[PDB]
């Protein structure tokens, strides 16, 4: 409910706004380490125990090959909607391919950067009661485009043990190879180390909850030889609204984020004068009462806050400091403010572009950096699933011309074998002129 | 000396060749962790103390604004060599800028991905017994191209408290804003947390020794809010050689990697037949005893190994498994095999392209993934210094076309607030034209 005016604040007060409520992950590591170690040591049996324990389901086989599962049949309207998403997500991400053009800054010194897919990747889509086929498209489409050979999707089952069929449809469309019917730390460990039946993966994506996230943090510093997309905290939106924003559409934007759960973070920034803060707030109350996830949204909004900025430059400056997962800019001429944005996972410009268009189908990626990590991490993209290999090839003339400079730098550095690798080659070359 | 043949080996045995020796991080962690904490709590005073103990230097001004440092004067061959290097590294990295073309897969649905620099960055360049201006260019040039506002270059001082003069030259050329005259874990903490005079940075780059590396690793899972380039181990080279390779050149390539240190890892893969392995081992021995760092190279070569492959495909396949920091391909028609390489930091094709060319001046980046982390990490590049923000903007028509698909997918996921944010908007649009 809290309201702040940027003119009222000291440098110390600013800073407490920039930082999210502390999550002590050390605490969460203590809970997660035994689970990670158990799966590491005892494999599928251990995974089955934790799945029985936490998801209250007992599994025969925790992994299946997706190409052996039947094509599920969906309501045609539902199917077409996910085909549209797929199509837009596919096109946005395919357009991120780098051309691989060679640089020749001196004659005969040809260098280039080429993309190779990460061979094996693991994707975490939360499950049980959550039905998250959208996240499945977000992780698997760019994997598919990148060409990854093994694609493990981890998706904890419903209370009976049934795979969410929309997720499965999405997984089949994006070439997921393996479906791992587990969640939690236990699923992260199984992909990081591999098991009797779950392939070992080289990189793991999707933030899951704070327990998934902790295991990812832990396993990236372990011997498992696994990298992750990014660390994480709760989901967030920051909305900037000016007097041209419709109060009820602003309210709906706040609740759209709030309904993700009690820990979602909402920030309303009011840029300029003439905005009816009251109407927005009342409109939030009215809309919240009919939401089936209204209890979640209300718990979330109990630690939301409002910020008054006297102008749009101040609003954006505050948003840059904050570094929001999602940024909504509902102000006149929103597009013009783009070159002022420095830190945000994803940006929604104007009045017709709610967060859920990006959550589902605009084509951008919704697995975005939270907690302030947009300061140095990007949302998942095609490049998240590639390594770039640098290549250089010299001709004789190139080495003739570049070698001496190399000789010089190696001497300066005290590295004489580095020098001789070149000199010995130059001797051979000069020896073959008569 | 030690040799293997790919035909003679079991699965069990290949997998042993793939994996590097384990490093005891536990002992390193015991050293590093209280250093980090101490710098976090006590700032520059804590840093001064550690510099005094390990580097044996007592210095009051540990952070220097590079602007008001006088240009060093170095001999002119040396200036000219680093200038060529600067030029090739610049050109190579500048060619990596993405176009930011908008995607419009459905009329009025406009999406894009824009580059924004990481606002502050830290660059680690080893000192004391090392002199590493090449690394200064490798880290600093793409930061400068990326437009990072604060660039902190950590480099421990020489015994009199001065900065290594070649390193300072490269920092001024590449636009480093601050110089932190400290090394080791204490340097890393100072950049990760900020001190009284050292700016806090968002990302830290550069291998260092195992103390630096452990500090980077701890700090990436800490509350400091800092990412890292990549984890790391000892540097490595894998050289693929066929019968057309000149044995002495092959030997000088191995020594070039080996002279880095006793842990530097070296692998020779002999592909096909007609290769004088003896001439190569003889040549390694003559060359090794005529080197200043010959004792370092010999210790490294004691844990080197050879692999015989019946053909080049099998050689490449083995190399793809091993996933070397550096790969040299000295075979016939080396360029043609490019498409078969899946895992390698940087590649050197043909007879005239030694590792040291890439270490110094080809333009590629020498800060590369070791220990098999080439399976999922790239070398440092322009992208390492950027976040890519995704942007979407819808017209009214765009939302009229895409919104209904989104309402449905929101229904499926049980996320009514996500649906309503679209519906209120579609209602407003409908109200207006009637
Ligand atoms: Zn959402
Ligand atoms: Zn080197």
């Amino acid at each position: 409910i809290k309201t702040y005016h940027l003119s009222n604040l000291t440098q110390t007060e600013l800073l407490s706004l920039k930082s999210r409520p502390r999550i002590d992950f050390s605490s969460v590591f203590d809970i997660v380490n035994p689970i990670v170690d158990d799966v590491h040591a005892h494999g599928d049996a251990a995974v089955k125990q934790y799945t029985s324990k936490f998801d209250k389901v007992d599994l025969e086989n925790i992994v299946e090959l997706v190409s052996d599962l039947p094509d599920p049949v969906l309501d045609p309207a539902i199917k077409e909607a996910f085909d549209v998403a797929y199509s837009n997500i596919y096109a946005f991400h395919a357009a991120q391919k780098s051309p691989e053009k060679s640089v020749e800054n001196m004659k005969g010194v040809q260098c280039k950067r080429v993309a190779r897919s990460i061979n094996s990747v693991g994707l975490y889509v939360p499950g049980g009661t959550a039905v998250l086929p959208s996240t499945a498209l977000m992780l698997a489409v760019p994997a598919q485009i990148a060409g990854c050979k093994t694609i493990v999707l981890a998706n904890p089952p419903t209370r009976d043990g049934t795979t969410c069929k929309e997720v499965l449809y999405c997984a089949k469309k994006a070439g997921v190879t393996h479906l791992l019917k587990a969640g939690g730390a236990q699923a992260i460990s199984a992909m990081a180390w591999g098991t009797e039946t779950c392939p070992k993966v080289e990189k793991i994506f999707g933030p899951g909850n704070q327990y998934v996230t902790a295991a990812k943090m832990i396993l990236q510093n372990s011997e498992a030889m696994v990298s992750i997309d990014m660390p994480a905290g709760p989901s967030e939106v920051l909305v900037i609204a000016d007097k041209h924003a419709i109060p009820s559409h602003v309210a709906a934007d706040l609740l759209s984020q709030a309904e993700h759960g009690p820990d979602s973070q909402v920030v309303l920034v009011i840029a300029g004068d003439g905005v009816d803060q009251n109407a927005i707030q009342e409109e939030v109350s009215k809309q919240c009462q009919s939401l089936p996830r209204g209890e979640f949204a209300a718990k979330a909004l109990s630690h939301s806050f409002i910020v008054h900025a006297r102008d749009m430059l101040e609003a954006i400056t505050f948003s840059n400091m904050y570094a929001p997962e999602h940024l909504i800019i509902n102000v006149k001429d929103a597009e013009k403010w783009e070159s002022f944005i420095e830190n945000a996972g994803s940006v929604f410009l104007g009045s017709w572009t709610p967060e859920s268009v990006g959550d589902y189908a605009s084509g951008t990626n919704h697995v975005l950096p939270t907690y302030g990590y947009a300061r140095m991490y990007s949302g998942v993209s095609l490049d998240s699933f590639l390594k770039y290999i640098t290549v250089q090839s010299l001709t004789e003339e190139g080495l003739r011309k570049l070698g001496p400079y190399v000789e010089t730098m190696a001497e300066v550095e005290g590295l004489e074998a580095h020098k001789r690798a070149v000199t010995l080659r130059l001797q051979d070359i000069e020896a073959r002129q008569v």
